[PDB]
């Protein structure tokens, strides 16, 4: 039986390799988004190696002590989820997930030895990411939903309140959980035939089939990069196929100016490409066919439509004609991309993927226990492996430590604590208690961290 998962992390901050999560909670429901089961809720114990960002605490209430007495250590924590997310026919979603909670799972399968990317496609499982979902709706068929202005704001909780619909506790996961499947409804209700239309059209092979580069076939596409001034939509172009990464293709925005792609050179635009904030100038994007981006054949977007958002067709069609009677235009795109890091191991998932034979090793220390861990005699191929399972082992098994990885262990902590770091932790709480002084409950939470800092981070 094919199910959803939906899913959020409430973290201590907001870099999805750096910082650490607080809280995790998921639901599981069947097609229609009836509730099976019961919601699964959980913290996870902070190591003592860092410190959360103030900002964050502030936001969800929950401190590091909090965390460390009701949740588990990262190693337990990461079992629970690798179990729920690896249930057969599961589509696992969230609100933003793609762009961020996604990123913090791979992240904590990542450091605590469970494959990064498997969860997501093995056992027919997928993913899907109801923001763009609410984007698209907004633009295409706005129609039976309340949209929060001043220009369309697509936060959680705006969209909520702005529908009627319960949500209070914000920012605790089990709350935005039930906010999204309250959400998923509401859109299936009022907009059903552009729902399915943009669920069935998730998946790479459907996506595919919509994509035809030797034709540069039209297609509609939503993307946050466009702007809420377009409705974050417009018409796109699909180039080439990315030359070092076969799930990317090379879009130009048709309703752009593209002379850029024109008069310059691959150097300079690749220059002005790689530099620039991701805003849309040079009108192009690469589109992520395993990201579920929002793709639809060109007619969707209706005149009507178009006009409604100030997307001008014609215009749109000069620049086609005028790509197709250009090749050399789809030659100095393609080069543009013909050419594409830290030495802290927690930051190195992306560095390269881990061979058959490591992905094996790995698997072989997760069935051993913590406390054969150094006996332990595997051969491991990729150099990240050997530092990844000391964090591991300081962070969630301490007291299996030797004397002297006990030293090094403090040795690190006392890296991570510089002065410039604690004055600058010291200075941002000085200034937050300055301006939350009145407030009893927000107090409370800055006392606590200055409390956790000095147990953690002093002498
Ligand atoms: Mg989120």
């Amino acid at each position: 039986q094919s199910t959803f998962l939906f899913h959020d992390y409430e973290t201590f901050g907001t870099h999805p390799a750096l910082d650490r999560p607080a809280q995790f909670a998921a639901i599981r429901t069947d097609s229609e988004f009836n509730v099976i089961g019961e919601p699964e809720v959980f913290y996870c114990k902070p190591a003592d190696d860092y410190l959360p960002q103030p900002g964050a605490v502030l936001i969800t209430g929950i401190t590091p002590q909090e965390a460390r007495a009701k949740g588990e250590n990262e190693a337990a924590f990461a079992a629970r989820i690798h179990s729920l997310f690896t249930v057969p026919k599961t589509c696992i979603l969230g609100y933003n997930n793609v762009r961020f909670d996604d990123e913090v799972t791979r992240n904590i399968f990542y450091r605590n030895f469970y494959d990064p990317y498997a969860w997501s496609w093995q056992h027919d499982n997928s993913r899907w990411d109801l923001l763009d979902v609410m984007r698209a709706c907004y633009a295409l068929r706005p129609e039976g939903i309340n949209w929060p202005e001043g220009l369309p704001s697509f936060r959680l909780e705006h969209l909520t309140k702005a529908n009627g619909i319960e949500h209070s506790n914000a920012h605790d996961a089990m709350a935005d959980v039930y906010a999204t499947i309250a959400m998923a409804k509401l859109v299936k209700t009022r907009q059903p035939r552009l729902f399915d239309y943009l669920f069935t059209h998730r998946n790479k092979h459907k996506l595919m089939a919509l994509i035809d580069v030797p034709q540069m076939k039209p297609l509609v596409h939503v993307s946050g990069m466009f702007g809420a001034w377009r409705g974050n939509t417009s018409w796109v172009a699909p180039l080439a196929w990315h030359p070092e990464n076969r799930n990317a293709v090379i879009m130009v925005d048709l309703a752009g100016d593209i002379s850029p792609l024109l008069e310059l050179d691959s150097d300079t635009l690749r220059e002005r490409l790689y530099t620039a904030k991701t805003d849309l100038a040079v009108p192009v994007k690469l589109v992520h066919i395993n990201k579920c981006p929002v793709l639809a054949q060109a007619n969707t977007l209706r005149p009507e439509d178009a006009d409604r958002l100030g997307i001008n067709r014609q215009h749109c069609l000069d620049n086609l004609k005028i790509l197709r009677e250009n090749p050399q235009v789809r030659e100095k795109v393609v080069a543009i991309f013909a050419e594409a890091p830290s030495d802290n191991v927690d930051a190195q998932l992306y560095n390269g993927f881990f061979s058959d034979a490591d992905r094996a090793a790995m698997k072989i220390v997760l069935e051993t226990e913590p406390r054969n861990l150094p006996a332990l005699d595997i051969t491991f191929v990729d150099k990240r492996i050997e530092k990844l399972l000391f964090n591991y082992r300081a962070r969630n098994f301490p007291g299996t430590l030797d004397y002297a990885e006990q030293q090094r262990w403090l040795e690190h902590r006392r890296q991570v604590f510089t002065p410039e770091f604690l004055q600058g932790y010291a200075d941002e709480l000085q200034m937050l208690v300055q301006q939350y002084a009145d407030d009893k409950e927000k107090v409370a939470l800055l006392k606590a961290l200055w409390q956790y800092a000095d147990e953690i981070v002093e002498h």
